[PDB]
């Protein structure tokens, strides 16, 4: 009976919260455990970090590839294809599998290099290993934030897979038919936590 | 037909057709004018429009200081409800919001915005009750994702239903409710030909 009440302060991502992962682990948990008191925290990775490092959070779901992170517990959660959201009107949702090389002239819109740390250097590398430097675009507040202003014709972007559950009229998710660099997710807590409720929730991700 | 147009917009309008289709169109017809965007919520919206920051803004109507300007009105969407793909609600065609009197509201004035936000708190209480409201701390946008993780319920905008996060599910509400307003708003006065060219556009 260990650790089946207390509270839990649960660290995710913005468009982590959008991978269907997520949702599910947090959805199990609180039916195993009714009587924990979450407390969902969304933010940057390093923030999710910082906050494991704190104290101020007990379990982050973040992207792994981060400066220290042979400092906690990484458990791989899931690999995502990155998949380019262009207009529906584009020329190039023509073409059947799309080769980023086509859009080498095109404005990439994208978030802020703190705002998303992990998912901008490789999505610059994708480009790059595409040959071409991206044309940043402007920028925009959340990766929803960005899906929208494609529909608005504004530029192309590239977002995680699991994004392409935002069904905005007017834009359309494509397949790269390159190296496709994925978007990592991980389960990340702190070593030597001996608490009981944090792997009442660590095992329900890992039954 | 030169220059630069300073357009902007709430974070929730931006699901709303409109402002694409709008924008998208003009972008079209008049290249030459260099789209400034600026995403954020009415009150902000209004205070770049008084500063001078922004020429245009798509935003919510009846907030105060709205006599200082022009609006006119371009959509009223209803308001749905999400709610978790597996919550006993799902079941029923058409809902009523009373049947929530004793659930969890996930609200965040962030997301959707003051004008909406106690519009929704306000129809609760048509109904006959006082929301209990969900998580006030560490506010974050998308509630859909805390919906699908079967943490409450939120109302949000007919537009909003286009997330489809895999384990929500969307449904009318049969009690009349107040809707979401979208106005199109700019200085009064503003003798600008190219500002006019952003009205026309979205009014022809």
């Amino acid at each position: 009976v260990r650790g089946e009440l207390g509270v839990l302060r649960v660290g995710f991502t913005a468009s982590s919260a959008f991978n269907s992962v997520v949702p599910t682990a947090i959805r199990a948990f609180r039916r195993a455990y009714p009587d924990v008191r979450l407390q969902l925290e969304e933010d940057n990775t390093t923030r999710l970090a910082d906050g494991l490092n704190e104290g101020s959070l007990d379990v982050a779901f973040l992207r792994p590839g981060f400066a220290g992170s042979e400092r906690f517990h990484l458990r791989m959660l899931s690999e995502e294809p990155m998949m380019i959201v262009m207009a529906e009107n584009h020329p190039a949702a023509s073409y059947e599998e799309i080769s980023l090389s086509a859009f080498r002239d095109e404005t990439f819109l994208l978030f802020p290099r703190e705002i998303g740390l992990t998912l901008y250097d490789s999505v610059i590398e994708s480009c790059r290993t595409a040959g071409f430097e991206p044309t940043i675009g402007q920028l925009a507040p959340q990766i929803a934030s960005v899906i929208n202003l494609v529909a608005a014709e504004m530029g192309v972007s590239i977002v995680p897979a699991s994004m392409s559950q935002v069904k905005v009229i007017g834009v359309v998710y494509r397949h790269i038919a390159d190296q496709t660099p994925t978007a990592k997710l991980a389960l990340a807590y702190r070593r030597g936590d001996t608490s009981p409720v944090l792997r009442n929730f660590v095992l329900t991700v890992f039954p």
